[PDB]
């Protein structure tokens, strides 16, 4: 890329966007996936990677994350450009019909856009304390990418979920001290992971809620409050890590000039929105009879690709070659 | 039965199989009616050995193995499967129930989802003027149990992989088996042809059958060399044709449906022009429609859920997550 006009840009790397990316390869289009999170997989990877799915055609029983791995494998053949940690904010048609898409990182350009944004861009749930916002460019963390930057550091983890415990286990042998804070004594996690949390050098502050962060520019202390007694505890830290889960909402998608009803983008049977060049597929799209199912999003995706391919490549046919004759 | 089913499915291809599974997920009584004595549609009939690359979640899957997965997925709710039946008439009766007549029996249904592809599959027929009268006897297009040919004299017509395969299966079973093809080069796997030559199988090449002889059962077969036009005659107990499969819409065009270029026109609820009748898969069309197995997989639950809302108005269009049905 740089300055490069792609053919098909996909907003959303959930399962629908992954299969959209694959089928863009089947039609020889230059393909981009733009995804809000630093991982692909949408609801499947973020909100339930361990559940079994029973209604994808041809899988009597498949685990959610292994379906996403299958999908990433299937597309690996045409190597689409994946742009993680980017949330599309503005989307406009410029004077010559090309789309300009602006994220928090950069500008992208595209001949057609297939929005597969599901229930909207995923963000980690924000910490609800009025001071916090100023710390995000410093030592308040919602992701634990490069874990070794916490070697010999004092670190606190807010959250009582399965994901929160696991990040604690990962940090206890890395950090000088690690502490986990949750408002009830029962953690919402696996018995073996709680047992391993209990039996380690990680301090477990329950039933408390954080009530204050102290620091001029970097966080330096955290104030906790017992939920029953109202007594307080103070902790010195080098880094604070929030893990309250994920949230999603349409957000800026409602400012792109699209026809939207009950948080769904309206499409016709070509997966076309009201703006020539823009398509939608998967949980975010709707039409008469639409059913929010993964098998249905997998059918909408090649319809959108094949119709978009006919929109930007006037010398191409709507029907693709049999895949059994291409490899 | 006399039983009026909720969902009767015409066609046991990949689309119909998944349609049937999803009818179980919505707790409708479900029947599949299929022409062949096997499920799998185009996948099982026409290319059961090729690899498919563009079904979601399978980077590379063998066509017959995808069909086996689908049948596995379907056994969970045990739909009533009716093989070797081709639906010939389809009528809405006075009370709104659908009557379907096959070559075997009559069926009734509240709703019908046509997943018929390019039409009913039949074996490509032997093109000779007598023939048809022998089909109730010893002219064979299907072989359930190969051991019914033990110690019999058998001739096999065909030059394809399946013809060679049925011949190799008969070689230790039959007193004598002969295979007939109009060219010397068989259109079959080079290695399997080698086994044929090095076996007790007689290879009558390059010949064409030109006459079947017999009062009621076939008793002899007359062959003709393709270059010299000399003739050979062979005594037989059974004749087995293996020329492949053929398909056409046939009676589907006599059901009052809106049809365009061999496709049933549907809207986005998979509805045809007749309330109570739906279509999904290769046989249905609409603006932007693409003939792909994944698209048939997405059209299938659309048709089920919209049909569930049609025949059970006190039930919801959207079902909860699949993780709570197991
Ligand atoms: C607990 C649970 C169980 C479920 N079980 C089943 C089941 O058994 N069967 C079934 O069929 N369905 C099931 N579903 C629903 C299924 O997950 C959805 O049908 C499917 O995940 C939607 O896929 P998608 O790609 O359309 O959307 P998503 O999975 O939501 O992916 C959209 C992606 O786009 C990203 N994104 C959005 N906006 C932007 C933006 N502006 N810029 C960049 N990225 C953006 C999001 O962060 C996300 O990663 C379940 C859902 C849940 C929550
Ligand atoms: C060689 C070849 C390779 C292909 N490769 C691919 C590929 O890689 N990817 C892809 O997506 N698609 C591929 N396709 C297309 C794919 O096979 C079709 O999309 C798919 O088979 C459609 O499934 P279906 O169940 O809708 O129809 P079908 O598979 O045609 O099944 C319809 C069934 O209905 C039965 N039937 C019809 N009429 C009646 C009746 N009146 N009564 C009773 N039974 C009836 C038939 O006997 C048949 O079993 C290929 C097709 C061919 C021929
Ligand atoms: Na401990
Ligand atoms: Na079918």
């Amino acid at each position: 890329e740089n300055q490069k006009v792609y053919d098909i840009t996909i907003i959303g790397g959930g399962p629908t966007g992954l299969f959209t990316a694959f089928y863009g390869g089947m039609r020889q289009a230059s393909v981009k996936i733009i995804e809000s999170l630093p991982q692909l997989g949408g609801q499947l990877s973020a909100l339930y990677p361990e559940k079994y799915i029973y209604d994808v055609a041809g899988f009597p029983k498949v685990r959610a994350q292994e379906l996403v791995d299958n999908l990433k494998e299937q597309m690996k053949k045409f190597d689409p450009t994946v742009c993680l940690e980017e949330a599309v904010d503005t989307l406009e048609k410029q004077a010559d019909g090309i789309f300009k898409l602006v994220t928090n990182k950069q500008t992208h350009y595209s001949k057609s856009v297939i929005i597969t944004a599901g229930n909207g861009a995923f963000q980690p749930r924000r910490l609800e304390l009025e001071g916090t916002a100023k710390y995000e460019k410093k030592n308040l963390h919602y992701f634990v990418d490069d874990m070794n930057k916490f070697a010999g550091k004092r670190v606190v983890v807010f959250g009582g979920g399965d994901s929160a415990v696991d990040w604690t286990m990962m940090l206890e042998p890395i950090a000088e001290k690690v502490t986990i804070v949750h408002r009830r004594d029962k953690f919402r996690a696996h018995e073996h992971s709680v047992e391993n949390l209990m039996n380690s050098r990680a301090e477990v502050s329950t039933p408390y809620v954080p009530v204050e962060l102290i620091g001029d520019d970097k966080i330096e202390q955290v104030v906790l409050q017992h939920v029953k007694t109202e007594e307080k505890v103070i902790i010195d830290v080098d880094d604070v890590i929030v893990n309250y889960g994920f949230v999603s909402s349409l957000g800026p998608i409602k400012n792109w000039g699209l026809d939207i009803q009950k948080n769904s983008i309206l499409v016709n049977s070509k997966m076309e929105t009201n703006i020539p060049g823009i398509y939608a597929a998967g949980d975010i799209c709707t039409y008469e009879g639409k059913v929010k199912l993964i098998a249905c999003g997998f059918g909408e995706a090649p319809t959108a690709v094949n119709n978009a391919k006919a929109y930007f490549d006037p010398n191409a046919k709507l029907q693709p070659m049999h895949s059994s004759s291409m490899f």
